[PDB]
């Protein structure tokens, strides 16, 4: 018979997982390169794209990617975003390089199984399931919103992948109570990603408004925010939002983070339609 | 290929696993809880449950329900509660026939919202009635925390194992089958009423409890009990928890033949 | 349908794995494993330590009073015997079987009675003799703790992957490695290893004082080509070569030509491996 293994997932991921390291030329007197922090990250593709934390490359004067074929290269850093704790870099490969196997169109769920994957000891294998799915959306809720594992999160695989039995990426490991560990969604890893790529920043749209649907009841303004400026008031009914009906508040600040600043909008409230400019995130 | 997943055991058993809010008017503490049937009956901790002016269930379906406290067992950590059920409820898979093995796969289920952690049941434990501690409570290696503390233990079916309770890797669970037994007792005298003989230790006699059944019927120190109420005891433990059974006030011989009349295990 | 589970290899396996008794009372706990019917049980090193009296009690209830065949400081292995006439349960091995990273594992030990966690195999490891450190151990994250230390870390089938030995990453001797072990402290009532030496054709680092390379005549940046007529390819392997190479044996060794008579040693006994230093 056979022994139960999830082997398959690592000989197809593990390649495109690399140590990150973190050099300053301040960290000692002598102002000779030296380690500050290390990590993990991913390889995305062939261009050299590579995901990791942005708290593993937090004032790096040079960043070094190590793969576990042996091959270094120096990385430049694309850009961050402190709200998924997301950074990329990109390295310059001649030869080709592994990247990590990704299925856009896999649904992950509570209950798969996922294998954290980090790069002292070595390349580092855990296993666990996924606890909560997490959402993709741009708008930051925080990390209860994350993906959750009980796969074990350390320093050591952080910024390092999570995969299911395939070895198809599910999300990007991130450290951060109780024997339960975070990750960024695939999903949003990959939107962050691009939008990292184009803009060098994440820009996300802000309406500045609280509140939870029962419409959706407005349960506080930002002062000097788009809202308050546009004449919405507490206590007020939002019906829709730009012309798209609001059943949700999750789903409708998701909704307000993808448009872009500038952007003037209806919003309907209970009835009136009062002109919204959208507002760059603080 | 698909991937490898317990999904299975998530969609049928986590619907009935319930948040509860201890409110003393403000939450004082949180917890978990299993609705049992569709009468409306959740076990939950005691220690979830104490010193509550109000007890609150939320669904994983958004439904509220304020509950009612029907009993709870110090010894066990067990609480029943009781919601309207009217509008019907998700229920907890559960079978009777199913044998819990060392070994088998178990999803722990129960803040951050509905956690969901993977393990194997490392020892099974007793579903007897006679208190021997939480070594003999089920034990697994699936994180067992505050946030899944009266959460529910199922198998990759979804089927009810146990009843989550709180070295420090190890969590323990009161089995299914004793929950089920202590719930149905609760139910029934609103409280666990337990036999209670009063001895330690054919089965020999370590020691006799002062002013206790065993010591009023005439049982000394080094006899050696070969049977008691019609019963062969092969075994201490097996003995114990068929005293528990047994009704307080009730005769019954002990061959080592002496007539003993059962007393109420202490209240603490 | 059935139920997940890996309760199979808990019914081949568990019934191998002993409760260790330290006494001196009792100074110390520990687990073991029955590696054959002969009576032959492998626990850690640090459980029998300074041990008056060991005893092993059997999960089917049997004690057997156990006699210190030897021990291994570098992989924190010893090995015990018992005289069972009953017949013994033994662990599951095969010698085949080749672990690979993501293997579902079982860490099974012998309070709270005898615990199962399970896991997967994180690394390997190395089966070599000569000590490479903790980093070389295979590496699980199923938890392993005082309870278990000692005890059988064991694939879905049952079958031994390593042996037990105390963040969340649990360590144990490769089953290969310890089955090597057990073997050599049987024969001579501890671990001898050959040693010549050398730091790591294979170019060398360093030559010790007063070592078997520096007496032959080898010199710091020589190149080894061969060793014992055995081509020098790697240097850790080499050096898991010399290590089974038992000591006063006479091999030649050729560097670039040269051709040098070299007198293996033991190795140096050493505390202080482990030690940071
Ligand atoms: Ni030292």
């Amino acid at each position: 018979m056979t022994p139960a293994s999830y082997n398959l997932a690592v000989r197809r991921a593990a390649p495109a997982v690399v140590n990150v390291y973190n050099r300053g030329l301040n960290t000692n007197s002598h102002n000779q390169l030296e380690i500050r922090t290390l990590g993990s990250g991913v390889i995305m593709d062939q261009r050299g794209y590579i995901i990791t934390n942005k708290h593993v490359i937090n004032d790096a004067d040079q960043i070094i990617v190590a793969l576990q074929d042996g091959r270094v290269f120096e990385a430049l850093l694309v850009g961050s975003d402190s709200l998924t704790d997301l950074a990329v870099l990109k390295i310059n490969a001649t030869g080709g390089l592994p990247t990590i196997p990704i299925n856009a169109r896999r649904v992950p769920h509570i209950g798969d199984v996922v294998l954290a994957i980090g790069n002292n000891l070595g390349q580092t294998i855990t296993q666990g399931i996924i606890s909560a799915t997490g959402r993709i959306g741009l708008n930051p809720t925080g990390r209860q919103n994350f993906l959750q594992t009980d796969a074990s999160i350390n320093h050591g695989n952080s910024g390092g992948a999570l995969v299911n039995s395939l070895g198809e990426l599910m999300g990007i490991n991130t450290l951060s109570p109780e024997g339960i560990g975070f990750a960024i969604p695939f999903q949003l890893a990959t939107k962050i990603m691009d939008k990292l790529i184009r803009d060098g920043r994440v820009i996300r749209g802000y309406i500045g408004i609280g509140g939870r649907e029962i419409g959706i009841v407005v349960n506080e303004v930002s002062p000097d925010g788009p809202a308050a400026n546009a004449g919405i008031q507490v206590n007020d009914l939002i019906i829709s939002v730009d012309n798209k009906p609001a059943i949700s508040a999750l789903e409708t600040m998701d909704q307000v983070a993808e448009i872009r600043p500038g952007s003037v909008i209806p919003v309907v409230v209970m009835q009136l339609t009062l002109q919204v400019t959208i507002q760059e995130y603080p």
